[PDB]
């Protein structure tokens, strides 16, 4: 591929218009060939630097093609050139939450209530499913502008996703440590709401004097090291902070 | 017959099932004296289950061992993906201990000395099968010697990974099924042994709560067993990792390589 533009199913893109790389990928702002109006993102992934990585990329699209929510990311298509896998994917203008952070610096409790509500609604998805994410980060949410209240929030990378299983054989170990990391989506949220609110992460810590009673409970509950001790899933649904104004 | 790729099966020649699978005998097209196993999946199962099937075929790609069940070709239609793979003529050792009943400490270290010479391949690049067990271990006969043993099913198989905000628990539990196989391979060998796995429940989570309380102590083994293979087999079915014995004296245990 000398050339500029590039084709990918009923998509195409300019290499002129790459916005950032994921593990052996890169990712272009493309478009639709006739709906041109309609911006995607394109990921390009090397086959051979797949092939002797440990990536389940067939696990990533299986998850992704299941997961047909507004607040996690799209996957349109997938084509598979000799050279590179193509995933045709929601573009998010807005880049991710590290970028983000990185300008703004600390958020409100107002602006990290907004996005929190977005997050959550993602998380329902994948309880529901029974998928624990377990690589959530500000890497990994993404931002969509329409235009604080403009931004839409997108889950991404389900690159470390793995499926909750509801045998004489089997290892005591396995048999024992089934669901031993259903709630770890719990703590990352914490963390990454944590140094949303701090300006840092976390590594019970310091939470600052300003905050508010309903946002140190829900931190405290979901940065607990032990998972039997630390907040389930309805309770943070359904937490105080998260249904006020 | 119907065509897969470069190869072909009777509907006749239906050999068995697995997970939302069905399995044929079948052939090349052009060589049909080199037989084949041909697994057809249905996808809208599949869609529907959490089985990982590009894991499985990522996994037996990347195993070329002739204790290893071979993957040859995969193919998919609008309705079925097919994996064409090699035909082991003996079935399961399930199918082969329901048969003989228990099997000789001869045929036992023939058995494994193969299961090994896979689980060298396994451990050396990191994979986890973690699902062994006789429904999963196939024999292919030439003509107890003309016996091979191949490990199948990669379905429940993991790669071991050689951070602020990941959970601990996922941190810590970092290569915490690292020997899950050298269990798996004891409790097997034991069935062979005395006709039984070791511990049973009446279900999952009865055997999930036994496990739990650590009312697993050493397994009844018979006088008669010589002491290498009571010395392996203790070594293997000890309920805590840290304590089980690592890959290294399982390869090069004496039981193994006597004759
Ligand atoms: C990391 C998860 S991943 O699955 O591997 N990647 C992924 C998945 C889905 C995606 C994007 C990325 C993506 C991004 N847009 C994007 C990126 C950057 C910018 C910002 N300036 C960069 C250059 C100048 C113009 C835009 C705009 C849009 C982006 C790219 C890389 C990292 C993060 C976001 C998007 O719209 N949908
Ligand atoms: C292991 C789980 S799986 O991966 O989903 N199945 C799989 C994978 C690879 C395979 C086979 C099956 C297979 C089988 N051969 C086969 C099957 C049955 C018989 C019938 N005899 C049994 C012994 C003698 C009497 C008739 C012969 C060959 C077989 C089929 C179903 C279950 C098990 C084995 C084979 O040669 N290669």
């Amino acid at each position: 591929g000398g050339g500029s533009m590039e084709v990918v199913g009923d998509f195409e893109y300019s290499k002129r218009d790459l916005v950032g790389h994921g593990a052996f990928a890169v990712v272009f702002r493309g478009r639709h060939r006739q709906k041109t109006d309609w911006e995607v993102a394109i990921k390009s992934i090397n086959k051979k630097n797949l092939s002797k990585s440990q990536i389940l990329l067939g696990k990533e699209i299986k998850i992704l093609k299941e997961l047909q929510h507004e607040n996690i990311v799209a996957l349109y298509d997938v084509q598979e050139l000799p050279n590179s896998v193509f995933l045709v994917m929601e573009y998010c203008n807005g880049g991710d939450l590290a970028d983000y952070l990185q300008a703004k610096g600390t958020l409100s409790e107002d602006t990290i209530r907004v996005f929190l509500h977005q997050i959550a609604a993602a998380m329902r998805i994948l309880h529901s499913k029974g998928i624990i994410h377990r690589d959530l980060k500000p890497q990994n949410i993404l931002l969509s502008y329409a235009n604080v209240s403009g931004i839409r929030i997108k889950i991404a990378d389900f690159g470390f996703a793995r499926y909750l299983h509801s045998p004489m054989y089997m290892a005591p170990e396995v048999i024992m440590s089934q669901h031993y990391d259903a709630k770890a989506d719990l703590w990352s949220i914490g963390t990454v709401i944590y140094q949303c609110l701090v300006g840092k992460p976390p590594f019970m810590p310091s939470i600052p004097r300003e905050t508010s009673p309903y946002l140190a409970n829900l931190l405290l509950g979901l940065l607990q090291r032990n998972q039997k001790d630390r907040m389930d899933f309805e309770a943070f649904f359904s937490h105080p902070f998260l249904e006020q104004g």
